[PDB]
């Protein structure tokens, strides 16, 4: 067989039959046969396994004369942020982002952070540590221990016009995860009165599995919001690089209305931009990048597809539906803290609340949220489906699966990249019964 652990994007696997200080030591070995020369950034998240995963790391790049620059407990946009600033030749980030306790993994970047991927290096990591039965050999290059955040938070900083910033109150929620640390020290820089929830670190996450998605989980935002009268409220996943937003009446805020909000928040700043985003919801980022002065730009989803599709584009920003922001100045690379600056600036330039930046989107360009599906056989269901509209005549896109435009509705349906399901996301163009009725219809063929 091959080690599960070693997915499509990153590696995660539970700790110790999937992944362990052996195999993170071998991984380490196999990644510095795989950069460019150069120095390797490592950081971890709060998970308590993560330190030691992050020394075995260390010893097996080390063993291979690579010098390490250890950044410490950070976010996993600190790696990206760090290997980029300090012209690094990759970085590895100790996380497991927002699984459960036994469960750590680590997200690996090249030169400029440029991901490192199945096809791009991971899976050739993957065969290399395999068949690794080689003796571990002692260092022969140095650790240093860069513990300095501020040309991380001066950069966070830049993106906006603090002189324009009100008081704003803001609800913000780690989870228990590390966001709290950036907040506070980006706090005597801000005019913002923060109420914090779920704010130390605390790798047992006795406040549950840092996972905002989970409604239990975003009821403890919503809750602080409206009990303290917050402008908004932030939650974050446990290594940070997703943010989510409520706004003053508690509303979680679906993910595919920030892109459009946060594209136009970006071409303000730099006008006529290209601004990428993915095939699954479109037709109100595709408006708003316009009515702004963008490009829209449409890439296949996942992140190793935007960041490339940004690169060969100049493109300023891109976004995922799913609460990924990418950020050309941040070297093409995702970031949980500059969403919520460009909307906290947003909120303070306009005087008008989140509720109302969005509002009329949301009425305008109703969406389902994403459906998944586990089917016995998805390629049967997906022929039910095209089979079932093909007397409509769609125009049919196959970017990323299948995208069916019918003209005051589409849908995208698509298999997962990262796991065996079926997902499927659907808008209409404001019609709010038209999303139930095709919804419905969909769901009742790919489960027939
Ligand atoms: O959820 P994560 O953090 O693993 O995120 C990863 O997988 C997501 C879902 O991919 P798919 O829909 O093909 O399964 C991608 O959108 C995302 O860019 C990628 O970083
Ligand atoms: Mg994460």
């Amino acid at each position: 067989m091959t080690l599960p652990a070693f997915k499509a994007y990153d590696i995660r696997g539970r700790v110790p039959d999937e992944l362990n200080e052996d195999l993170a030591r071998r991984i380490g070995v196999a990644l510095a046969a795989q950069l460019d020369q150069g120095p390797v950034v490592l950081g971890h998240d709060v998970r308590l396994a993560s330190p030691a995963l992050q020394e075995a790391l260390s010893a097996g790049l080390r063993a291979s004369g690579r010098d390490v620059i250890d950044i410490g407990l950070c976010g996993t946009e600190e790696v990206y942020f760090q290997t980029d600033y300090l012209k690094a030749a990759g970085g590895v980030m100790v996380t497991a982002s927002h699984n459960p306790m036994d469960y750590n993994g680590m997200k690996l970047v090249r030169e400029q952070a440029r991901p490192i991927s199945s096809d791009t290096g991971l899976f050739a990591i993957r065969d290399t540590v395999a068949a690794d039965t080689a003796a571990p050999g002692e260092p022969t290059a140095s650790e240093q221990s860069r513990t300095d955040k501020t040309a991380y938070l001066e950069h966070l900083l830049s993106y906006v016009d603090r002189s324009t910033l009100k008081p704003l109150k803001l609800v913000v929620n780690a989870g228990n995860g590390g966001a709290g640390l950036i907040v506070d020290l980006l706090a005597p820089h801000l005019p913002f009165e923060f109420v914090r929830v779920f704010h130390e670190p605390d790798g047992n996450f006795p406040n549950g599995i840092p996972n905002p998605l989970l409604p239990e989980n975003r009821d403890a935002t919503a809750k602080a919001v409206k009990d303290n009268g917050a402008d908004f409220g932030i939650a974050w996943d446990g290594d940070f690089d997703r943010c989510f937003f409520f706004d003053h009446t508690g509303r979680f805020i679906e993910g595919y209305y920030l892109v459009g909000l946060l594209a136009q928040a970006i071409l303000a700043k730099q006008p006529g931009g290209k601004v990428v985003h993915d095939p699954r919801l479109t037709w109100n980022t595709v408006e708003q990048v316009e009515e702004a002065g963008g490009i829209p730009v449409l890439c296949k989803s996942g992140h190793a597809f935007i960041k490339e599709k940004m690169r060969s584009e100049n493109a300023v920003y891109g976004g995922e539906m799913s609460a990924h922001h990418y950020f050309r100045e941040f070297a093409y690379a995702d970031s949980g803290m500059i969403p919520w600056l460009l909307i906290a600036e947003l909120v303070s330039q306009s005087g008008r609340s989140l509720a109302d930046l969005v509002e009329a989107r949301m009425q305008k360009f109703p969406c389902s949220g994403e459906i998944n599906f586990k089917v016995a056989d998805a390629k049967a269901s997906v022929a039910r489906v095209m089979e079932h509209y093909a007397s409509l005549s769609p125009e049919l896109d196959y970017t990323d699966g299948i995208s069916a435009d019918f003209g005051q509705w589409r849908f995208n349906l698509r298999s997962s990249n990262t796991e065996p399901l079926l997902r499927l996301n659907v808008e209409t163009r404001g019609d709010a019964a038209l999303l139930e009725t095709r919804t419905q219809e969909i769901s009742n063929l790919l489960r027939g």
